[PDB]
């Protein structure tokens, strides 16, 4: 009686399991890796992840926010370190009491599990996937230890991430016409202890921000005060600059160690444990890879990093897969077949996710400059001037991508619709008492209406 399987037990493959269990589905949950939930004297290494209005209200339609804020660090704002002044904290929003919450990705993933398996679904952990066979929808599943499994499958959704094998599964029985946009840095995982963290007065409730130009780190705090700092910094130096910092040149944890006190001086002594993280911890690739559909008849969908991997610097990938798995299990409880509701879902959620893909892409330079051009400043100047006027119309882009439930696709447009306005009123001028406010606002609700 309406049958699914779900590869990844991730976060929108456990979002949406307990959706469609609760709905009465018999919902199948297959996961590479071990359950989390089975406690051992490991302590989990914190990737924590910036949770916004977008996917707190996805986690409420499921009865689970309540339960996932209690684990979450309140961020009131951003904490920007630049040589020069004293940490800068740039209040979220207008009434400056916006917020965005640091959630540890494992207890995230923990209270969703719950959730599933609450609401009925059966999971299965330890079980990669490693083939598809669409003419017989069979699965083929193994584990490094344990062996072989063939299942099969009523209907098939790929949760299963970045490097998907139900998408590479896909790629035969339809063209999924994928174009990969490779991304220059790569990224690397860091810690701050809970005792370095208060010995240098670093902010818990913030988002902590160490701009460098072409490359950067950021810092999320945990509950128990420590801090998950990420590295952005180019795999290789390009043509430009063949000597410009890379990671092809931090050979070892001395090397990091170097680049660190030079580059982050304020960062480094924060850093106990830098050569051994950097040693032992992978160095990481980012992506965006866009498919013209996300899947085949009413056998298979993907959702998710699995539909639509993009790059960090928005921190709204997980935001974006937790609102796929709401439009997925909306359109499959209301459709003529599954093959009509797979394809209502990705008519629906396809537009967003390039969206997304692209203003994450451009988050890049806003983050990581702290060298902007006084055209730029001005525009920004100019934005905040046009936000206090008209509130209801002009809504800087960040605000509603991190702020409200708009979808990204408008968010996009009508962030091109601001961008073209400050851009055109601002040119030509050296400072914003040149720039007629009147002229400006007269333009703002012109071309932007309310919401
Ligand atoms: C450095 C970095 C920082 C980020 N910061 C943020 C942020 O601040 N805010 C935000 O919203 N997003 C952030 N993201 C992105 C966010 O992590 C992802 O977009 C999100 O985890 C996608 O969720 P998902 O369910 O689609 O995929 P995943 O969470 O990656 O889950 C897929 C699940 O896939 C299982 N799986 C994979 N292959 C198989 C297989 N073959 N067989 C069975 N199971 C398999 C995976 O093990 C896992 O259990 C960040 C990403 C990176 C890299
Ligand atoms: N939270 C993150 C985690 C990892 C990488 C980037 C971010 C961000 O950039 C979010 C922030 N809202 C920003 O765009 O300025």
């Amino acid at each position: 009686a309406r049958q699914v399987t779900i590869i990844g037990a991730g976060l929108a493959g456990t979002l949406v399991a307990r959706l469609l269990a609760r709905n009465g589905w018999q919902v199948n949950l297959f996961e590479r890796r071990p359950d989390p939930r089975i406690e051992t004297g490991a302590r989990g290494r914190s990737i924590n992840l910036a949770l916004a209005e977008r996917g707190a209200h996805a986690l409420r339609l499921a009865g689970l926010e309540r339960e996932v804020l209690a684990e979450a660090v309140m961020m009131r704002g951003r904490m920007v370190h630049v040589p020069g002044t004293p940490p800068n904290l740039q209040p979220y929003g207008r009434d400056d009491s916006e917020v965005i919450w640091s959630i540890n990705r494992d207890r995230l993933n923990r209270i969703l599990l719950d959730g599933a398996e609450a609401a009925g679904a059966s999971i299965h952990f330890n079980l990669g996937l490693d083939s598809v066979d669409f003419a017989r929808q069979r699965l083929t599943l193994s584990n490094v230890s344990g062996e072989r499994l063939e299942k099969r499958f009523h209907l098939l959704i790929g949760a299963d991430g970045c490097n998907s094998a139900v998408r590479q599964a896909m790629a035969s029985v339809v063209d999924l016409g994928e174009h990969l946009e490779t991304q220059p840095h790569g990224y690397k995982e860091l810690q701050i202890t809970p005792e370095a963290s208060a010995q240098f007065n670093l902010e818990p409730n913030a988002l902590h921000i160490w701009p460098h130009g072409d490359y950067m780190c950021i810092a999320l705090p945990n509950l128990d005060r420590s801090f998950t700092v990420t590295l952005f910094l180019h795999h290789q130096s390009p043509a430009a600059q063949p000597a410009s910092p890379c990671f092809a040149q931090l050979v070892d944890g001395h090397a990091a160690r170097r680049f660190f006190q030079r580059q982050f001086p304020d960062l480094s002594p924060m850093l106990d444990s830098l050569e051994q993280d950097f040693e032992h911890h992978p160095t990481g690739k980012l992506a965006t890879l866009r498919l013209t559909t996300w899947h085949v008849g009413g056998q298979a969908v993907l959702l998710g990093d699995a539909a639509h991997p993009m790059v960090p610097f928005h921190g709204q990938g997980m935001n974006c897969a937790l609102e796929d798995a709401v439009a997925l299990a909306e359109h499959l409880q209301s459709a003529a077949d599954n093959a009509s509701a797979l394809a209502a879902f990705t008519a629906q959620r396809q537009p967003d996710a390039l969206a997304i893909q692209a203003m994450a892409l451009e988050n890049y330079v806003e983050m990581s400059s702290k060298v902007a051009s006084p055209t730029y400043l001005l525009e920004r100047e100019l934005g905040q001037i046009m936000a206090q006027r008209q509130p209801t119309r002009f809504i800087p882009r960040y605000s509603m991508v991190t702020f409200s439930r708009l979808p990204y696709a408008q968010a996009m447009a009508r962030g091109q619709i601001q961008e073209q306005l400050l851009k055109f009123a601002v040119a030509n001028h050296s400072d914003l008492t040149s720039i007629n406010l009147d002229a400006v606002e007269h333009e703002v609700t012109r071309c932007l209406p309310p919401l």
